């Protein structure tokens, strides 16, 4: 973790509450120095919460700080600095919501050229993450965690990776169960203490590729009980059906990225190269 700048209450102008996070509130603001629109994420552990949930909220907030302090890439949501009383993160405001809510608008499909811009922007973000020393394992890559800067095909940045808790950056492999099984690698969801790497994010990216391509949620075509669903993904190689009209080069990238064997999941230099050829 590198140096993180501190900003006093004098250096920001609160505008409105824009959302509600896992550990507190989210506000829209302005940086008084250069008039930059910002998102302020506060850490509020109310005395209504229990012991185990309160410590999970603090460690969640701090991991996001520790990981984001080293990050500097146009396709990753940027940390401007920290605030105290209450502990707050000052983030760059990303004006066009998230990928999840945009894809729900079935009446207005994202055109093919912008879809490609989104795919590449996210891949570049994750490529940068996996090129870190040690590599960053997001552990929560899904359409709600992809923020949209612009839907214009000619924009400098269209998509940005966001929400870096539950994220890890270690010289040794990580472990732990992950909840959202429709987005997460088989080696992460099998109700055990299994070891995995950044290749779990490569699996998640394949689901992101599917959701952009189709506009649909991964695994929504199937309906199983939780235990059965996990077993099908793990042991039976259950995957979302790629439509017949998908470009052969994209289909290969998706298929390879959601391989049951994590070693067969490609390096992102290959992923970026292949996507750019679309
Ligand atoms: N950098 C940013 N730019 C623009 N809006 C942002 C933003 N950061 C947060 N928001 C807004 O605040 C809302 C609060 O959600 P947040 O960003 O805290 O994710 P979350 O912690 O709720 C994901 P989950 O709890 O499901 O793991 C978001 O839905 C978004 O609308
Ligand atoms: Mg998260």
């Amino acid at each position: 973790k590198s140096r993180l700048p501190t900003l006093a209450d004098n250096e920001i102008e609160y505008e409105k509450q824009i959302g509600k996070g896992g550990f507190g509130l989210v506000h829209k603001g302005r940086l008084v120095k250069d008039k930059s629109v910002v998102a302020i994420k506060s850490l509020i552990l109310g005395d209504s919460e229990g012991e185990t949930e309160m410590i999970e909220k603090f460690q969640e907030f701090q991991r996001e700080v520790f990981i984001m302090s080293n990050l500097n890439h146009p396709n990753i949501v940027k940390l401007y600095g920290l605030m105290h009383n209450p502990p707050r993160m000052v983030m760059e405001f990303v004006p066009c919501g998230d990928l999840y809510h945009r894809l729900l608008d079935k009446a207005h499909p994202i055109k093919w050229s912008v879809k490609l811009r989104l795919m590449l922007d996210i891949a570049l973000g994750i490529e940068y993450m996996q090129n870190q020393n040690p590599p960053i394992v997001h552990r929560d890559l899904r359409s709600p965690n992809i923020f949209l800067q612009s839907l214009d095909e000619n924009a400098p940045v269209c998509a940005k990776v966001a929400d870096f808790s539950l994220s890890q950056q270690s010289v040794h492999s990580v472990s732990g169960l992950l909840g959202n099984f429709q987005w997460m690698a088989p080696e992460t969801i099998g109700a055990e203490e299994e070891s995995y790497t950044e290749k779990a994010d490569t699996y998640s990216f394949a689901m992101i590729l599917y959701t952009i391509l189709t506009g649909e949620g991964p695994f929504d075509e199937y309906s199983y009980g939780k235990i059965k669903f996990i077993n099908m993904i793990r042991e039976e190689g259950l995957r979302p059906t790629i439509p017949e009209d998908c470009p052969p080069r994209l289909r290969n990238v998706i298929e390879l990225c959601w391989s049951g064997d994590p070693k067969k999941r490609p390096h992102f230099s290959y992923i970026v190269k292949e996507l750019s050829e679309l």
